[PDB]
């Protein structure tokens, strides 16, 4: 009984590339509880609502979440290219999903801010005939195939990162590079959550 929304409001968010995900399978959410700790600004769902979403009976919740600056909110979206739904961050397009843009207030203090927004610009892959160079695409719910050669913050913007790849990799080489954006007055978040639904496993429910 309970979901425990706890492990997000300790510590230092990571880089969206780096989203942590808590899972939540038989227990009850409050969710408007968590949110009521953030200045909410931008709260958009897939094949679901906000109002339904903080109201359902789910088999499984996934909550993704990382620092993300309000600046690049439309970046978010498939549509574009974006670097950030391109190599960061993907969610499920068959799945009901919401994404949540909040800023932490000054009075929430558990919350530890980074030196700086991190993401990456670039996760491609040089072919044998040096030449051709294959986009790496993040797929849903998966890490960028980049974040090995990633560092967790990017030192300074325009660093590259490559990696030589094993015949059992497909050789060639991993080409990534990463971009950094100014840190804000008061850290902002980014939230993903996906939901399912089953025939009798529908144990994650609202908190009556
Ligand atoms: C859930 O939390 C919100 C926080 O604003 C509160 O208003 C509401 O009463 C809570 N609902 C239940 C059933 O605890």
């Amino acid at each position: 009984v309970e979901c425990d929304f706890s492990p997000l409001l300790s510590g230092t968010p990571p880089q969206v590339y780096n989203f942590k995900r808590l899972v939540f399978t038989n227990c009850n959410y409050n969710l408007t509880k968590l949110l009521s700790l953030f200045s909410v600004n931008d709260f958009t769902c897939s094949q679901i609502s906000p109002a339904a979403i903080a109201s359902n009976c789910y088999s499984s919740l996934i909550l993704d979440y990382f620092s993300y600056p309000l600046s690049m909110k439309s970046d978010l979206s498939v549509s574009s290219a974006g670097p950030i739904s391109q190599f960061n961050y993907k969610q499920s397009f068959s799945n009901p999903t919401c994404l949540i843009l909040a800023t932490v207030p000054h009075n929430l203090t558990t919350i530890t801010k980074p030196l700086k927004y991190s993401y990456i610009n670039k996760c491609s892959r040089l072919l044998s005939d040096d030449r051709t160079e294959v986009p790496q695409l993040v797929n849903a719910n998966q890490y960028s195939p980049c974040v090995s050669i990633v560092p967790s913050t990017v030192w300074e913007d325009g660093d590259y990162y490559r990696k030589q790849l094993s015949p059992l990799e497909g050789g060639g080489w991993l080409v990534a590079s990463g971009s950094t954006v100014a840190m804000t007055e008061q850290l902002q978040m980014g939230f993903g959550i996906t939901v399912q639904y089953g025939t009798d496993t529908n144990s994650v429910c609202p908190k009556l």
